[PDB]
């Protein structure tokens, strides 16, 4: 009974007072701070009663209802009964929250309350990412204390930044890639995300079987799946359980996570989540799904169970091969089932299916190839302009905002994946650029505004990528007009970083595509570059922001080109 208390015991009061923190932050993204750490104390001050004794009054009630009662003590619509009103919550979760404000004398903040410091940090991310990996967020925390232990107390702005540039890059990579996982999981269903994490361990750990792969398969998915759905102590718990039911067993998994599990809890399961992959003679793949006489019978004896065996034999082999790519093979493998059992001669028909892998696997090896090439070709800055104006051509009807973060981090994908070599490049490219492809449909559903992102952002989560290649140019959108909201710059630009100087430069271009989608060529080119002159020129001037005069000057001369 009373499973506030099982899961106060099994975590300890402080995981388990900033998973709550986490929790209501994730809930109601727009109440203050110190609102909700309130909500925190008063629910910790009741879980040690039912510490105390796990039969007390209300302690047998749900953690939706003990949750979900005080949430609504201070959207209104949503708190109806406990099998409704939690859903109702779920879905209200705001993926782009109108939030604004994301410098070592801050460091003072840290030094006159520890505590509060790192619970506000836990508080504005979690707001600001509402599906973050809650558990992973408690390791940001502690590398958040961590850095600020050591670099506060000669030059502090030189220990500090260089760690405070890894984590924050870190955390914008660990909350989209894990919104990825509670967008397999809640758009396409519990099969993909299972389906997604066997080609995942199977290249990771190739020498386990089948049966620990599938193992820890079912234990996974049910970690996800708790702390996507706002079940955060169940998911912190049953992380702690997986993380040590591997290393009991290692092994039978793979040698190669020994150094990871001396190393304290949370960062033995960052460990574990980090580890690269083991060590890949095997017979060969095509004799059991290609060339045997049985494959149409034990494909329709055990559907899931033969296709999973598929997948997690292909993965092995394969960790040169992208996870989205090696689930692109598995659903083409059961496409092709499907049509060649129910045909005249299946075994002539379904003999061929290492030939049409052929061309799914050379096409992203191609993509990547050439974007690589693009990439060594004009800087990360120019790929990013390059990416950004394809992107806006192939959807010109998504927000501005939209298209350069996600421009800007497709870019950022060139600059980490294409140095790598080419046995873990694609690995690299291919899945990250599904992360960021999948931002900007969580991103677009939100406001719906274009039927061809609706369309490849709901066609199949495999096919999502090949969907947006095909894209090109959106022949059915009209040109915006310049308007007030859309062209104006001012010199408060000059006292910008180099970055967000960049950002603003950036923006612009997608207005500029926007006005004309068909104009591309490199007549682009000339136009970023005016754009360009007419920042460097009106920065360095003598004037009183009067130069930024030049505006309607120059603007003219690319409605010109």
């Amino acid at each position: 009974k009373s499973e506030v208390a099982h899961r106060f015991k099994d975590l300890g009061e402080e995981n388990f007072k900033a998973l709550v923190l986490i929790a209501f932050a994730q809930y109601l993204q727009q109440c203050p701070f110190e609102d909700h750490v309130k909500l925190v104390n008063e629910v910790t001050e009741f879980a040690k009663t039912c510490v105390a004794d796990e039969s007390a009054e209300n302690c047998d009630k749900s953690l939706h209802t003990l949750f979900g009662d005080k949430l609504c003590t201070v959207m209104a619509d949503c708190c109806k009964q406990e099998p409704e009103r939690n859903e109702c919550f779920l879905q209200h979760k705001d993926d782009n929250p109108n939030l604004p404000r994301l410098v070592d004398v801050m460091c003072t903040a840290f030094h006159d309350n520890e505590e509060t410091f790192l619970k506000k940090y836990l508080y504005e991310i979690a707001r600001r990412h509402p599906y973050f990996y809650a558990p992973e967020l408690l390791f940001f925390a502690k590398r958040y204390k961590a850095a600020f232990t050591e670099c506060c107390q000669a030059d502090k702005a030189a220990c500090l930044l260089p760690k405070l540039d890894e984590l924050r890059d870190e955390g914008k990579a660990s909350s989209a890639k894990q919104r990825l996982k509670c967008a397999s999981l809640q758009k396409f269903g519990e099969r993909a995300f299972k389906a997604w994490a066997v080609a995942r361990l199977s290249q990771r750990f190739p020498k386990a079987e089948f049966a620990e792969v599938s193992k820890l398969v079912t234990d996974l998915t049910k970690v996800h799946t708790e702390c996507c759905h706002g079940d955060l102590l169940e998911c912190a718990d049953d992380r702690a359980d997986l993380a040590k039911y591997i290393c009991e067993n290692q092994d039978s998994i793979s040698s190669k996570l020994k150094e990871c599990c001396e190393k304290p809890l949370l960062e033995k399961s960052h460990c574990i989540a980090e580890v690269e992959n083991d060590e890949m003679d095997l017979p060969s793949l095509a004799a059991d799904f290609v060339e045997s006489k049985d494959v149409c019978k034990n494909y329709a004896e055990a559907k899931d169970v033969f296709l999973g065996m598929f997948l997690y034999e292909y993965a092995r082999r394969h960790p040169d091969y992208s996870v989205v790519l090696l689930l692109r093979l598995a659903k083409t493998y059961e496409t092709t089932l499907e049509k060649c059992c129910a045909a005249a001669d299946p075994h002539e028909c379904y003999a061929k299916v290492f030939d049409e892998f052929k061309p799914l696997v050379e096409e992203p090896q191609n993509l990547i190839k050439q974007n690589c090439e693009l990439f060594e070709q004009l800087g990360e800055y120019k790929f990013q302009n390059a990416l950004l104006v394809r992107y806006t051509k192939k959807v010109p009807q998504v927000s501005t905002p939209t298209l350069v973060e996600v421009s800007r981090n497709l870019g950022k994908v060139g600059s980490k994946c294409c140095k790598h070599p080419e046995a873990k490049r694609m690995p690299c490219a291919e899945d990250y650029l599904s992360v960021v492809l999948n931002q900007l449909c969580v991103l677009h559903e939100k406001t719906p505004v274009s039927d061809r992102v609706t369309k490849c952002c709901t066609e199949s989560l495999v096919n999502r990528r090949p969907c947006f290649s095909a894209l090109e140019v959106d022949e059915t959108y009209v040109p915006k007009e310049f308007n007030a909201e859309t062209f104006t710059f001012h010199a408060d630009i000059c006292t910008l970083s180099e970055k967000e100087r960049q950002i603003k430069k950036q923006t612009a271009l997608v207005e500029l595509v926007k006005h004309k989608p068909k104009a591309t060529k490199e007549q682009l080119k000339a136009v970023m570059d005016d754009f360009a002159a007419f920042v460097e020129k009106c920065c360095k001037a003598d004037d009183k922001e009067t130069c930024f005069e030049e505006g309607k000057k120059l603007v003219a001369a690319s409605q010109a080109a």
